[PDB]
């Protein structure tokens, strides 16, 4: 399995990213982008967009295929977490923001609430910036707001995009990730369309967890059949050596092919690559 050349050249490529990187040091806050040393960060630090994390920067689900710390103990809740990204945001002259978190388990509201006010912030100080948010399933919902109404909170505040990732096939959902399941997320998906069907939604996959082109392309449907509107695929690099191992390296022309079977599917918006993540050109 080692690194195809492919990948060896942007993988070792650094670019000039340095005022973005201390500002966001500065007004506390966390990025995927910088959490995960991310190889698109000359890219889309260029294209003035962003992923912030928010409820971290710590998860501690541990999946094993997640380049997110793994904590303790919940990572405690900051009120002003909102106003600090908006503030970044503002700062930072940022055109297209991506909102994930971390699963919150531990929190009533799943986090939710995060999410909303954090769009409320930035809408009131941020002219023009669109949002995208990339959800945790919300699917420990046991005496808890329900899914259902996680989402709808989310939706009810207009994002960009509704972005929920299944990661991998329906046979490797059990190791690949923790308390997720296939149909739980693809539910969250449909939930979105019954809520407000003028809301653009998105998916991924990382390819390289053993997974066969006959799966990809059943999952493909399977997300065509619950209107999912966009698509992102990408290889599958393993953040650490107690993480998953990459199965296969998936050619430049494997994406391609695999890109324009997702065009032929319908889906409106396709980005298939190694280098492709989940908030890769999401501005489009
Ligand atoms: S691909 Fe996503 S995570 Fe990587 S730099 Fe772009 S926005 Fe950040
Ligand atoms: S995938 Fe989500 S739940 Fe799993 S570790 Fe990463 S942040 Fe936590
Ligand atoms: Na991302």
């Amino acid at each position: 399995r080692p690194l195809p050349s492919w990948l060896r050249k942007p993988l070792g490529k650094a670019s000039e990213i340095s005022t973005v990187q201390r500002l966001v040091r500065q007004y506390g806050i966390h990025t995927i982008c910088e959490e995960g040393r991310c190889p698109n960060r000359g890219e889309c630090y260029g294209q003035k967009t962003a992923t912030f994390l928010l409820l971290g920067p710590t998860c501690t689900r541990a999946c094993a295929f997640c380049q997110v710390e793994k904590g303790h103990a919940p990572a405690a809740v900051d009120p002003e977490e909102p106003t600090k990204i908006a503030a970044a945001v503002a700062t930072l002259g940022l055109r297209y923001v991506v909102l994930t978190s971390v699963a919150r388990d531990d929190l009533p509201d799943q986090g939710a609430g995060q999410f909303v006010a954090t769009m409320a912030a930035i809408r009131q100080r941020c002219p023009g910036t669109e949002i995208e948010v990339l959800s945790p399933d919300f699917r420990m919902d046991r005496g808890r707001l329900s899914q259902r109404d996680c989402i709808a909170q989310i939706v009810a505040a207009q994002p960009a995009c509704y972005n929920h990732n299944l990661e991998t096939v329906r046979r490797l959902q059990g190791p690949v990730r923790r308390g997720a399941t296939y149909e739980s997320s693809l539910r969250v998906l449909a939930t979105v369309k019954e809520l407000n069907p003028d809301i653009p939604t998105k998916s991924g996959l990382m390819l390289g967890l053993g997974e066969t082109e006959a799966e990809i392309i059943e999952t493909l449907k399977d997300l065509r059949r619950v209107g999912c509107d966009r698509l992102t695929l990408g290889q599958y690099l393993p953040p650490s050596l107690s993480h998953l191992p990459v199965v296969k390296y998936w050619t430049p022309e494997e994406f391609n092919t695999l890109g324009n079977i997702a065009r032929e599917l319908g889906f409106s918006h396709v980005r298939s690559g190694p280098l492709v993540r989940s908030s890769y050109h999401a501005a489009e």
